[PDB]
């Protein structure tokens, strides 16, 4: 497989610590992110502790020269707790308190907004069919796959972009992976609530015209699907990607109706039937 | 009705606690959201209270072994109030204070940003006409519905996507709901301030060409409308959806002019006339 | 004038307190917004003051029954200042402190995020020419207007949508304002840095084909311009709107080159020349 | 060069302090931004210090008339530290504390949200080839340039807009820079993971049809590239711009394959080969 089932590439890649700070703060794992924020919080409070000590004995009820007492006073100042046992003395420590309160209020507000950004990533909650089918629709062979909304809230302006990716030999003897846009009957669904079957009519303008299971395997053909939409639950845009290889196309298959009948005779959506494909079996 | 008047589906659906945390935090009711935040706030302060107690008697002016005194000290630390009656003693409680201040400052900032997200959902403030009409416009039968901006602020790049949804029998005997895009005379209005009448000319390319009130009812025809736009009041995008059934089309009707004359002879917008449709009555 | 110079409508409009809370919190004036936030802050602290008093004398160093002492203790609790002169006594006041700290931390965080939203509205910083011109370009009469970027930072994917708005009589004797999209030579400028002249070639497909200054005045013709783009300074989308009446079209005029020569022989942009139009004067 | 390599213009520009506050707060340098926030923090605390003094001796444990003691009490109130040595006396200072806590909580929250906005600007992390090439592709001369994703995370709905910018003489003897959209074989790549070669087939509809290296230099031809896309790492849109002059087009050159073979026989992406162009050398 060139592309994984999720649509990402398998190709190995090659060719400063804070050179991409924002990206790294978002993509780094939660234990790493936590260590970074917690360590920065502790390192800043250790730097102010040393600063208070460099002024002399400028913290009331603190043991002279005690870093521990200066650190805990710094925490009480930076977090703006201010119990009042450890309190600043003179213009030097009060100036440092004024600087530290500002750093803590600003820096902890930024750290908290970064936690929120990492936490509020919306997921499309869209299910792609495990396979694609090739069967006749309106008297023409048609490539199909389907999507379902896994949530109760609607996706507005839902778009699907289907692309064929195959190996080709150019007119000047150049071997390369080419990307062919597959024209869909409907690429935009204004309101996506339940199930959507995406169709590519295989006409003389289709890059898979006259193609068989065998010819798709020789060009190492792959089908890449991008779904985009605005999700009403999040009041944000969402996307989902997927990839099918040549062996995931059921030639002559048709998708089973997902709309089932409940015991009370009601019409329901059964996503148990979502990956079910019907085929004709010969002797 | 397959689709409700708001554009949602009526179909019954089937086929972990924190498996969709962000969606559930946004879509859950306000009393439930409040119980969750308040309970998490109280449970965290109860966990730190127990932690302070596990260290021994490390809170000044607290009754030894008192959970109540340890809980209220935890609240005073986590909220960063720090009155100074209940104060930490030793390296163990001061370390817990340092950890608790961080959790509270970060966690309460995230909870507050989540309240803001739930509170700042923009509404389009767009009124859809209670009916659609079918009457001649520029010598051609035309399907129409109308929208009005209920607010003083404008919607920029306003888009309308009108779709017919009917039951159909495919060439291979497949019964299914098909979605037909209805081509509008104008689908984009760069600046939407007052009233907008949306028109679908019923020409030989229209899916409702040669269709009558009777034929629309036999295919269980429905009309789905999606409105999108950028709202100047919110400096955010907005949308609105609506649905009409076959019995909500006034055949031969025309919308009444909404621009009324005020006593001072001034031209005004009267949204009292917005749902008024004029029809010819025969003997 | 039907439409003002800024693109808004002049039409008079007609046809619950917290029924549109979010819109009203954004569009209300700053003195009103401030009164609302400040009053809510003061009313909440007065409600907790009364609550503390209803428990009895549960505030140390407070005068029994004093609302003033209970109010200032509430402020010290809700703002999380906690000096430590006024401190809570018993399980009742400590429970109220726990509730009040939560309300204040959450509610003041939301109020502050609302101030930021009202404060960070981006302006396009785009100058529209005071007039439009009609003159020959590539041997065809062309309608033109121009825009300039007033800032050093670029606007990416800049779009212009020009529309004619005139009064018309329909085939069934209906008088109405019709919106005609005016097709531009270029409606998209990927990178907008300096000046952009927008052109509508008046060909047989133009709604202003065969139109004169006189015929535009009889239909009360107006030209509405919408500019949209992504601003690099804000890393946000921006828009600007404008409107021209029939008397703001210079028939036969051409815009003066804005690129001037500086004393050091350097080529500069002179936005002093931006509204300058050249015309031929006859005897 | 009219346009720099980054796509910005070189043209010199000409033609109130808080007249563009939000833009200036985002585009101003970090030392300037810090001085502004820090100075505003210090000036506000100096104004409350003076206010407390104007009431008389209304701060316990403060030296009468001492601005230093009133300033540090103001810092302790505005930051909500509240140690409890300097505490307010009477209805006048307690009213000022109530006002100051509100200002500090709101104003410091806004300042912190502004730091976050300045800090969380996403970069596309896209590499443009140092040159463009003109060589035959599918038996037609084709203009090409290429882009690579410098990060592991994908860009979804990646768009490329290529424009020619040359000096031209109009039919009425007008010399001006004209912007020609160059039609690409593929302008949209739904999922951009590795390398993308952008192609403009030079057919009879191309503005560079029949053009040579010499004719492109006489019109001072430049090629402007805009890349846009949605970045999965940031869950935000991104863009990148670039510009090529006439001397940056390798006539007859073709880009070298970036997909290299690793010692374990694995296929890898070598961005060391990204700027490598192959050419035929004659005697
Ligand atoms: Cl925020
Ligand atoms: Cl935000
Ligand atoms: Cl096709
Ligand atoms: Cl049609
Ligand atoms: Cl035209
Ligand atoms: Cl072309
Ligand atoms: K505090
Ligand atoms: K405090
Ligand atoms: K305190
Ligand atoms: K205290
Ligand atoms: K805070
Ligand atoms: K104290």
């Amino acid at each position: 497989r060139i592309l994984n089932s999720d649509g990402s590439s398998n190709i190995t890649r090659l060719g400063g610590w804070l050179d991409d700070h924002y990206h790294d703060l978002l993509t780094v794992s939660w234990p790493v992110f936590i260590t970074l924020i917690t360590g920065l919080y502790l390192v800043t409070n250790a730097l102010f502790a040393l600063a208070y000590l460099a002024c002399g004995d400028v913290i009331e009820n603190a043991r002279p020269g005690s870093f521990t007492d200066a650190f805990f006073f710094s925490v009480q100042t930076m977090a703006t707790i201010g119990y009042g046992k450890l309190i600043p003395i003179g213009p030097l420590a009060n100036t440092l308190v004024t600087l530290e309160a500002l750093c803590g209020m600003l820096g902890l507000a930024v750290a908290a907004r970064l936690i929120y950004a990492r936490f509020t990533r919306p997921t499309a909650g869209v299910l792609f069919s495990s396979r694609m089918v090739i069967s006749d629709f309106e008297g023409k062979p048609t490539l199909m796959m389907r999507l379902a909304n896994l949530r109760i809230e609607q996706i507005i302006e839902a778009d699907v972009h289907l692309v064929l990716v195959r190996s080709e030999i150019s007119q000047e003897g150049m071997v390369f992976r080419r990307f062919h846009d597959l024209t869909l009957t409907r690429s935009r669904l204004p309101i996506f609530s339940l199930s959507w079957t995406v169709m590519h009519p295989i006409d003389h303008h289709s890059p898979i015209y006259g193609e068989t299971d065998e010819t798709l395997r020789n060009s190492h053909s792959e089908f890449l699907v991008l779904f985009t939409g605005h999700h009403e639950a999040f009041a944000q845009n969402v996307h989902a990607r997927h990839a099918y290889s040549c062996d995931e196309i059921i030639w002559g298959g048709h998708f089973v109706d997902v709309f089932t009948t409940l015991p009370d005779g009601r019409r329901a959506l059964d996503l148990g039937k979502f990956h079910e494909i019907a085929q004709h079996h010969h002797h």
